[PDB]
């Protein structure tokens, strides 16, 4: 017998003690080892309500990731709330590792196993576990990277689809690789991302058709972001410690709805912090080839307002609230207190 409750979680990982990589270093000091034989109890005839949009597990993961970046990715110059902090900004080893979120004694995590669960409402197939699956704290905008896939159909998630101010999370059921490179040899900040256009446009077509199910068969249109900071108008992410900003205009044109798509990218030293606390400047890129190959497993979208009297709905890539990134992985979990 249980009830919804919030409590302080702990984390578990397979971090290596001898690694200089910062996620490994952080988890070594902040997490415990994983359980090799974890127990999972599938509940019979239990109906539980979930709400991915009001889930304190998300706030707690955000707190960890902020602490990790605070300790590991200090900028040379930090501009915050009128203040100016300077410090050493060495180059680091950076590659996110899976982090498990776990309940202490007296509490348990309920997990929704409904295969096309949208993140809110009743779940029929519920199990109880001590820990979530391993979640890589990948920070990005526009495209969700290296995440878990939907098991059956593509899923559309939103706190309120009817409200265009609410972010939409698209959960893909098939990965599309994105290959990002700053080549060895020039403009040391010039880079690019390569994507299979045949694969991408097929998935995007599938996304279009799913969006139709939720928008009364209205015509679905993609357009590039309207305005805002570069972190939002561009697909921004971190590869090997370096901040990449990629132009996704070619990804979100409605015309291809086959060759390789080459997005122009740029490494930026000066960024608007996702922690929402001002600006930071980092050192120039390391030398040599900088390359990250990632699976696109999700998309963050914002819907255009003012389209009620037309047959079109317009969607633009978005993001910037990194909590939505954690939601995309934590949607199926909630914490309960046990008697
Ligand atoms: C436009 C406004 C006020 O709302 C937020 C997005 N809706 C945006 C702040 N968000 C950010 O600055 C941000 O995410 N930056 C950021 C920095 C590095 C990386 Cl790798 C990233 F993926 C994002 O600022
Ligand atoms: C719940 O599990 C049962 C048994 O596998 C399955 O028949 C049913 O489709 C599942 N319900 C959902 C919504 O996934
Ligand atoms: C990338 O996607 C493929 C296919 O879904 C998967 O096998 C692989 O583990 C993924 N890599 C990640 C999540 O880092
Ligand atoms: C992915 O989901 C779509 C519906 O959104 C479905 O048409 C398609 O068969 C699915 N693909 C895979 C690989 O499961
Ligand atoms: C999720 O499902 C519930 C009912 O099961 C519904 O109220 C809600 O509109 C759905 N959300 C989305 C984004 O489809
Ligand atoms: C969803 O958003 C619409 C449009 O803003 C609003 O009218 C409605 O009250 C919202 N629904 C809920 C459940 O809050
Ligand atoms: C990434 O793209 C580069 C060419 O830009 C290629 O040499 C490399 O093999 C690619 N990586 C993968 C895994 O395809
Ligand atoms: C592009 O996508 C198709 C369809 O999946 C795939 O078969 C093909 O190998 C890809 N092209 C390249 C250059 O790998
Ligand atoms: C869209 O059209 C299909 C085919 O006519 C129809 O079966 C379905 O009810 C419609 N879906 C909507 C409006 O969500
Ligand atoms: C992306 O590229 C297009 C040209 O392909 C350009 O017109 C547009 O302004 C670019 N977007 C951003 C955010 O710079
Ligand atoms: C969208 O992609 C198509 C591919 O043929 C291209 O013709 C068109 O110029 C692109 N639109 C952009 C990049 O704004
Ligand atoms: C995604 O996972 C791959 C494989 O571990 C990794 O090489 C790549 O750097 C990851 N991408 C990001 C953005 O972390």
């Amino acid at each position: 017998v249980w009830k919804d409750a919030d409590t302080t979680l702990f984390c578990a990982s397979d971090a290596k003690a001898h690694e200089t990589e910062v996620h490994n270093v952080w988890a070594t000091h902040a997490c415990v080892p994983t359980d090799p034989n974890p127990q999972e109890i599938h509940l019979e005839n239990v109906t539980e309500n979930f709400n991915m949009w009001k889930n304190n597990m998300v706030e707690q993961m955000q707190e960890d990731v902020i602490s990790l970046w605070d300790q590991s990715l200090q900028p040379c110059v930090k501009l915050t709330g009128g203040s100016v902090i300077k410090q050493a900004c060495p180059k680091i080893s950076f590659d996110p590792i899976p982090i498990h979120y776990c309940t202490p004694a007296g509490y348990v995590i309920l997990k929704c196993n409904d295969k096309n669960f949208n993140g809110t409402g009743p779940c029929k197939n519920v199990s109880s576990v001590q820990c979530t699956h391993g979640i890589k704290p990948v920070v990005s905008t526009q495209l969700l990277l290296n995440g878990s896939l939907a098991e059956e159909e593509i899923i559309i998630r939103s706190e309120n689809l009817t409200n265009n101010a609410k972010t939409i999370i698209v959960h893909l059921n098939k990965s599309v690789e994105i290959n990002c490179t700053r080549p060895s040899n020039g403009d040391i900040r010039k880079a690019y991302c390569e994507i299979n256009g045949t694969k991408w446009n097929k998935v995007l077509k599938q996304v279009t058709e799913k969006l139709k199910e939720h928008f009364n068969n209205k015509t679905i249109i993609f357009q590039p972001p309207s305005g805002g900071d570069l972190e939002i108008t561009m697909h921004s992410f971190n590869c090997r410690g370096e901040f990449f900003y990629c132009n996704t205009t070619q990804l979100f044109n409605n015309t291809c709805i086959n060759g390789t798509i080459t997005l122009p990218c740029k490494i930026k030293q000066i960024i608007n912090m996702w922690q929402g606390t001002g600006q930071a400047m980092y050192a120039p890129p390391i030398d040599g080839k900088i390359n990250c190959v990632s699976n696109i497993t999700g998309i963050l979208l914002t819907r255009d307002g003012g389209a009620n009297n037309t047959s079109n709905e317009t969607f633009r890539p978005g993001g910037g609230n990194i909590k939505d990134n954690w939601r995309s992985e934590l949607y199926k979990y909630k914490v309960v207190q046990i008697e």
